[PDB]
DNA sequence: CTTGACAAAAGTGTTAAATTGTGCTATACT
């Protein structure tokens, strides 16, 4: 369940607070619907209360989960196919998937490769867009704007952030 | 109208940088 003021995630919307629940008229009878808003978008969202766990509606990590993610961010890697197709495809799916542990785990190998040989014009967006959801997630949990939030990664990276 | 001495300009040769030309990947899709 999600109360009015719960801090949640709605892929790929990064983070947003739930405003409440309402009966939206969809087709036939109106099932209950959760409401996820994003002030840094001015968008809007309606999430069915039936199976919230099927839309990948997770919740912002707690301040306790910062170090673990950082540790899997600095070191943790993972092999990927050589031809750009499968590799970038996988990375993309992982991105839209909305999984901070997987996005960070990915960011690790992507980082190891970026300063070695160097990152293709594709995997670059697959890195940037990856660090984006992270930097904002940190801003949701620790309530510190993308300035400070991005200032976090600098430690477990070795370099600053864009 | 003539030498000798010189610096600038125009050559001549080998390189580092860049720019351009190519083959190719594999779920299935007719």
């Amino acid at each position: 369940e999600f109360r009015p003021g719960d801090k949640v995630v709605l892929p790929p919307y990064g983070v947003g607070v739930v405003a409440g629940i309402a009966q939206r008229s969809v087709s036939g009878v109106s099932r209950a619907y959760y409401q996820v808003d994003f002030p840094g978008s001015r968008s809007k969202a309606y999430v069915p209360v039936e199976a919230p766990h099927s839309v990948g509606l997770r919740k912002a990590l707690a301040p306790e989960e910062v170090p673990v993610i950082l540790d899997l961010l600095k070191n943790g890697r993972m092999p990927l196919p050589k031809q750009w197709a499968a590799r970038h495809r996988k990375t993309s799916e992982i991105l839209a998937d909305g999984n901070p542990y997987r996005i960070a785990q990915m960011a690790g190998q992507l980082r190891a490769w970026e300063v070695e040989r160097g990152l293709p014009d594709l995997d670059r967006q697959a890195l940037r867009r990856a660090i984006h959801l992270l930097a904002e997630e940190v801003a949701q949990s620790l309530e510190i704007t993308v300035q400070e939030a991005k200032r976090l990664f600098e430690e477990a990276w070795g370099e600053e952030l864009n």
